């Protein structure tokens, strides 16, 4: 199986690195403006490969990612010192609106694996600029948030991360929803399980978990500039799930019909993914203070999203 | 890290085989009464290792067991003709009063991790006898029940089976219990999941299910005279959760205080495993025809425990 | 990609097994011409896998073989206390006189792996049956021996079993060359290198290496009645080289036009194993007296094959 | 076990990343002189984690140290456009001149892993300033140069590269020695296998392939300025080896008595590489023309250490 990845920076890289160590995929090409950062990125890891999986790490265009099954968009522009985000944002709007249709065109039965920051809008750009069904376009989005939630609670409550169900939904940033409510550790409700433990959960356990995941992000941004290492192994599993048809559940980011009363907006809800991208969504119990944080995020969007002309 | 099996019959050899293959300790040591069908399986096992992981297996005496972290008892007589089913466990609760003191005296930080049929019941023989604290002794119980069980869900709602959390709780055998009423999928309860699926689960599919989960090891059994491949596999996924603290949720055996009424009997409950063995057990939420079943199943087997003086 | 069973006893079965916990296919069907054992083996294995890989196994008829990309021969009769070695051959013999015809009309493009003992004699009649080129049929043939081989020599000298190079060819037997001539550790010659690591093989280290390889097969079977566990592993390996078109070299059986002046006669040799079967043989340095060794052990199976009419 | 990580810039971080993803180690400490760095990286790859294997990574102190098994030195200067060779090289000096004896002090039986450039030399410096016994110091070397040798060797012959013995030795960098003379294909010479799938090794063939290694770290940091993705690789490699006491050979970097006339000097051999850091050597045959481009290689490296007083 043939993997694309557009845009060989940091973020790319990295994901082209994971999906090499942990033999998902048997070739991975990489493309980006750059060609030698890309070919000098594809040979760096290609020495790897003999320490891990047999894996085909190389460079090429857009035409190089014929016969692919997910391609990966992770490219993007750098930050001008005095830009504001908004305008750091349509410039890879633009970036976007160049890439999309020269991948697709190579590689048309590819599902589209979104990265870019910030994800969800990438996400919604994307999806208008493919034409391609809804399920076909997905956001890595909070799967890192939701799997450092459930890593909180596992540390917490002594207990494998494997056996703890919880959410972060909505977008993927610091308006992000942490499904307290209704998550379930062993098939049982979260604070059934911590009582029956002894570990009622103060509100201030709580307040200790949600900077945990919350902030993590900005923490690593502040320490080294940029995330990719997590975000790296994410998308590689995304792909195997992809590749395997796996049907499993995950928070990634998708264009939505509807969300806690917002009509057509990319944010992240646990969907099953496999061979065709997503096909199907759960919808989880929220507390009323939880799907208002939802929609308040939802609101955000979509209007950044008409506000950019997608 | 050692780990060794008492049993070196279908059971026991499998057990060691799956280990092997698996790579879950690097090394494992057999014993059985009839030595060379124990060095037999050793080398036959052996002669594999090149082809999936290092590890050493041999075949010793109870001595051998010295420092060993886990002891799978897969000991057992062959049934006789004519012979009723509570004499075949008589000889069996004979052969594990002979095992249990010798494991223990070479192996005194062992967890114990009982295989041999019917595990409930010979896992309460083995608690009695090991006079070690209740959490490190653990049957295999019915985790291979709650794996089809999940498996069949899975496949029903065209979803990861890593989605569906389902239990099988009580007495391996006809009359464990399937607990429909609480699953959930996605983090959402079962029936929701299956209605926003379009699949609602009729009372005939839920019979094909639980026909399909609990006659397996009597299909099994009626084709080959024995199961062996399932639990050689389960028992080393426990010697994991065992051998790096896991933590993890399982279905297994384990002597109980009180269970739906029933006081002081072993049967499947879902229990935290790890280093110690288990330590915890989650009580997810029953239906009152699914708890009358349990204690009914409890009843069943507490009163052939003292029927037994176990 | 899926991979067939026919011959679906112990060997058969723990080939399954070896292959579902290793994940190296998607897909194994098992055909046994007694179809509730296999049925019995398929789910018993199908019980283990939610403890590994997502792998489907299940049981059918020789239909249910096509599009296996490989097919193990694994079918067999019952050995007789007191027959001799040409009696067993000519039953199996006349077993793949059925068994053959029957797989290639349901999968003439899958590559035969043959496991049946003795496999030397059976990879030549189900070549001669198939009408297919001489590399699509291959026997496991010598591996284990090979492999325990590298062991045994790397445990006296103290290095990883992957740092060993060393062959044992010919007949999966008694008359197998084991390659003392020309062995090389890291690249150097065995002698070499034992004398450097201060340590020359002593007659009696020969000796008792040859012992632990020749004579490996003898003890299974005294002790336990046959071997499957090593071959199972063996055969899981020689489908992945398949399946992944390693281009591995592995001393497996087939049929070779001369072998030291014995012409038309299946043996194991060193040879390249990708997805058409064997394609390229590898001609290690053999001393006059294992190349009288090699003669004679080629010139049994000759015989042996003659006899039947092969 | 317990890996320390000394220098967790790109070389540092990339080896963390590996070892995490790969499952090394239970737990990889990060220690920088840049603590908000170390910290980020720390958090970026613990993001990872969940999508591969259950490791503890975080950032801490030298004292964090304690209980490391192995340490992996990666600290070093920003390069300056311009700088020579030499000048580089007296600012890492004086770089391990700081790190060395804090690591011995608080993990004074770890095996140190050599790594930041230029690895032969630095390799030597550590050794002198450590007081250790000359195998328990070990640099990355050669060991991605060998195996990309072997490789390309791989792909000409169509074979995998498993069965490809061959060395790169001596200086990791432009005067390093390809050894052709005495390369080996599943256990045989090189040119006589290559000559037998009739393929002999043109002059251009050769030569297209010598540039194909020896150039690989040029190409890499002309286009993205430096490496680490692969030595990562490599890295979680040998701190494997040394975790297992693999025993296995590898092209690393140690102090070496004498080589080829040229004394006590620090350069890639093929070693055993063990729980004691390396503990053996092994020689290959050297044509007449290798053992000059040794010698050769060798003073490059002895010269370069004299002039910092080593
Ligand atoms: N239109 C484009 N197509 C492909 N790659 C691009 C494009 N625009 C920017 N890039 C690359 O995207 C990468 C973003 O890097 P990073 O933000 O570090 O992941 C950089 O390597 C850019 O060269
Ligand atoms: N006291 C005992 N200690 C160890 N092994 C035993 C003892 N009694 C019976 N066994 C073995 O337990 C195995 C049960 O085989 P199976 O029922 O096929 O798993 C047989 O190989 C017996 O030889
Ligand atoms: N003609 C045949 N077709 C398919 N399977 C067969 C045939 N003859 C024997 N077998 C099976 O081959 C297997 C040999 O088992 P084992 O020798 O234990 O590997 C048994 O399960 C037999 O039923
Ligand atoms: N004395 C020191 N102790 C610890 N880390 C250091 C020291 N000097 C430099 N470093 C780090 O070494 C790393 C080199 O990064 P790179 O060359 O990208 O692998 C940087 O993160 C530096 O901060």
């Amino acid at each position: 199986m043939k993997v694309g990845i557009v845009g060989s920076g940091m973020v790319g890289s990295a994901t082209a690195y994971a999906l090499a160590l942990l033999g998902v995929a048997r070739e991975v090409v990489l493309v980006d403006l750059d060609r030698k950062l890309a070919q000098a990125h594809a040979e760096d890891i290609l020495h790897a490969t003999p320490f891990a999986h047999p894996v085909w790490v190389w460079a090429g265009s857009y035409g190089d990612l014929e016969g692919a099954r997910a391609v990966v968009l992770a490219a993007g522009v750098a930050q001008r010192p005095g830009e504001t985000r908004l305008q750091l944002l349509d410039r890879n709007a633009q970036v976007f609106a160049q890439v999309v249709p020269r991948v697709l065109e190579a590689a048309p039965e590819a599902v589209l694996l979104v990265a870019t920051n910030p994800v969800d809008v990438m996400t919604q750009v994307a999806y208008a600029l493919s034409g391609l069904p809804p399920g076909r376009v997905v956001g890595s989005g909070t799967i890192l948030d939701t799997a450092r939630f459930r890593a909180l609670l596992a540390e917490y409550l002594r207990v494998a991360p494997q056996s703890v169900h919880a959410y972060v939904l909505g977008e993927h940033g610091d308006s992000e929803v942490l499904v307290w409510s209704s998550a379930q550790v062993g098939g049982v409700p979260l604070l059934e399980f911590a009582e029956a433990r002894g570990r009622a959960l103060s509100p201030e356990d709580r307040a200790r978990i949600d900077e945990g995941v919350r902030r993590a992000a900005y923490r690593i941004i502040e320490g080294k500039g940029a995330t990719y290492y997590g975000i790296g192994a994410g998308l590689a599993r995304l792909v195997r799930a992809i590749l395997t048809d796996e049907k499993g559940v995950y928070t990634v980011s998708a264009f939505t019909p509807e969300v806690a009363g917002v009509l057509e907006v990319s944010l992240s809800l646990p969907r099953i993914l496999g061979a065709g991208g997503v096909a199907g969504t759960v919808y989880p119990s929220l507390s009323p203070e939880e799907r208002a944080a939802l929609r308040r995020s939802a609101e955000i969007l979509k209007e950044a999203a008409f506000a950019l002309g997608f």
